[PDB]
């Protein structure tokens, strides 16, 4: 009850900034996450015994893949922590509780393969869920871990509050299917610009939280250049493995996933920043002005890839 978590001074300070890296010591990520729940939600949101037990069960169910791993989960949760703290009065007691959990859980049991690879391989999960295949698997794994004895971190919530919070986590986790983002951003664009955007319309919050989820999920482009550059290695290491698997089933993989097309990486990073990240963080800054630093940071990294193309590094 009176048991704070505290972080070394550098982490206590740097953790409040959007571009914070959680570092290479796996063993402190749980402490960091708790620390964020406590400052973000209150020391009373969750029973410490149950939360710790849930954190460690979630960790166990992420896999040793290059990118979509436990470090991605806590990274995505920290970006969300930063958004919540720079917009504190805008979000319900329940939304604060659910969204940090949604980010931790959003890639549960990822195998390092896209929805398309499950479909082309004919993986059972593609039969169970026709669209947002892995994302419905992710929500599913969240509910599994929430039902393990001693893991109900929501046990204090009323019947209806519990259903509302699980429904926030469901839509939150679905929204991380980037195929849905393009349409989600476009509507939020129109709504903002015609002045029809209304945060009391629950279907408008849903979209806004959706965009926040894309923003957190992509936050690896909003870090200091050396962190962004090195993460891209992990991202490409999964995609090229999926490329190899595609060739195994007798399919030319899209160039993104062809390791033979290593050389066009900086050109592909440009496309991605221009077609995906820049728009994401633009619309998000318009809707939530204190998130501007994600946009500024994203721009800087775009500029760093331009420098790579021109052989300035
Ligand atoms: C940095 C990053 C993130 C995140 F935000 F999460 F960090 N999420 C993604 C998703 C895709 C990509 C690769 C972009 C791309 N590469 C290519 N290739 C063609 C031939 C060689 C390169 N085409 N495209 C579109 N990066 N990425
Ligand atoms: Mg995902
Ligand atoms: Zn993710």
């Amino acid at each position: 009850g009176l048991m704070q978590f505290t972080l070394p001074v550098r982490l206590c300070k740097e953790i409040e900034l959007f571009h914070f890296d959680i570092g290479p010591f796996e063993n402190m990520w749980p402490g960091i996450f708790v620390y964020m729940v406590h400052r973000s939600c209150g020391t009373s949101c969750f029973e410490l015994e149950k939360l710790c037990r849930f954190i460690m069960s979630v960790k166990k169910n992420y896999r040793r893949v290059p990118y979509h791993n436990w470090k991605h989960a806590v990274t995505v949760a920290h970006c969300m922590y930063a958004i919540l703290q720079n917009n504190h009065t805008l979000f319900t007691d329940l939304e604060r509780k659910g969204l940090l959990i949604a980010c931790l859980c959003h890639d549960l049991d990822h195998r390092g393969f896209s929805n398309s690879y499950l479909q082309k391989f004919d993986h059972p999960l593609a039969a169970l869920y026709s669209t947002s295949t892995m994302e419905q698997h992710h929500f599913s794994q969240t509910v599994s871990i929430l039902q393990l004895e001693g893991h109900n971190i929501f046990s204090t919530l009323s019947s209806s509050e519990y259903e509302q919070v699980l429904e926030i986590i469901r839509k939150a986790i679905i929204a991380t299917d980037l195929a849905l983002y393009f349409g989600n951003r476009k509507q939020l664009e129109e709504m903002y610009q015609t002045g029809s955007l209304n945060l009391n319309n629950q279907s408008h919050r849903d979209r806004v939280i959706g965009l926040m989820m894309t923003a957190c999920d992509l936050c690896s482009v909003t870090k200091l250049w050396p962190v962004t550059k090195l993460t891209a290695n992990d991202i490409y290491a999964e995609f090229w493995a999926e490329g190899d698997e595609m060739k195994k089933l007798g399919i030319q993989p899209i160039p993104m996933m062809d390791r033979d097309k290593k050389d066009e990486v900086p050109q592909g990073q440009l496309g991605f920043y221009n077609a995906v990240a820049i728009p994401c963080y633009t619309t998000l800054t318009q809707i939530l002005p204190p998130t501007e630093p994600l946009l500024k940071a994203c721009r800087d990294n775009l500029s760093q890839w331009e420098k790579v193309i021109r052989g300035e590094e």
